[PDB]
């Protein structure tokens, strides 16, 4: 199995205006059954990659977590190799790989607290067959 | 071309009295325009219940397909979460075929927003 992930195309959102930011676009191409798309393009904020590792550092427990650059043209390039090296790095660690946030992030035009949804609750599998069968109950 | 795989059941709320049940449902699409457009909500059994109901008002005289109830099965809990996940991505694979079925609004509303059920029942 194959991944490739390449950071492209910087560009300025909102130009001017107070709430300017620059998004970088993330080019997933796989062949890997452990991803869902097998190409796919996302847009995202350096702040969603500083959530996204706080977020790989959680689930990761005592996995070392690569490193993100910290801190016009010239910038932008240094910190687009930085997060490209960063999502590298990330790819490799196979733990790293199976956090399911990180995927919903690559793959999912979802926002952070849309991702921050679509994961909730332990799965009906790492819990008690008497939590799950309380669960299966509920009512109007 | 659109995909849709109803995954990752979870329970929300262990242990308190309002503990459920919901699934991720996954609707994958293409336009050659594009790569990969997604789409990613999570949905209780409840809810398509309402959904197959609504169907049915708005497409008059189409069939619209059956949710998994609960029948004649002896097996585990996680068994049955498994059977009923089935169903339930059998019951959309079938809806989303159905092209008068595909153009409701609140089937679109159900898939690829984060809204409640009373949230949809409003924006329409």
């Amino acid at each position: 199995e194959v991944i490739t992930v390449r950071v492209q195309d910087p560009r300025v959102q909102n130009e001017g205006s107070w709430n300017s930011y620059v998004d970088y676009k993330i080019f997933l191409h796989t062949n890997s059954k452990a991803f869902t798309a097998k190409t796919s393009c996302v847009r995202r904020r350096y702040r969603e990659f500083v959530w996204l590792r706080k977020q790989l550092q959680r689930n990761a427990g005592l996995v070392p977590v690569p490193e993100l650059p910290g801190k016009s043209d010239e910038f932008i390039e240094k910190r687009r190799q930085g997060l490209q090296h960063f999502l590298e790095k990330v790819l490799q660690s196979v733990v790293l790989l199976s956090d399911s946030q990180l995927h919903l992030f690559l793959q999912s035009q979802l926002s952070v607290p849309e991702i921050e949804a679509c994961v909730q609750g332990r799965s009906t599998m790492t819990v008690s067959d008497a939590i799950l069968r309380y669960a299966m109950s509920n009512l109007e």
